[PDB]
């Protein structure tokens, strides 16, 4: 299905808390392998700052399959969920 994932994705933008930059990072990247697709852009090139952290963490995903970055971001999100909730 789809509703849980953007249910998980708008679900993390209303967080009552917020979860560690590793967090924000495997949602980031798990989303956008999810959403967009393998890194299909370019990695920061100037600066290595949290940009690089949030490409690089997705482009590790190239070659996942959108289900698995949807699914086990679903699930993730969902463990964000039970841990912090609203």
């Amino acid at each position: 299905s789809q509703a849980e994932f953007d249910k998980a994705a708008e679900e993390v933008k209303h967080l009552k808390t917020k979860p560690a930059d590793e967090e924000m990072l495997f949602i980031y990247s798990h989303y956008k392998q999810a959403t967009v697709g393998d890194i299909n852009t370019e990695r920061p090139g100037m600066l290595d700052f949290k940009g690089k952290a949030k490409w690089d963490a997705w482009n590790e995903l190239k070659g996942t399959s959108k289900e698995d970055a949807m699914k086990a971001y679903i699930d993730k999100v969902e463990e964000l969920k039970k841990k912090y909730g609203i």
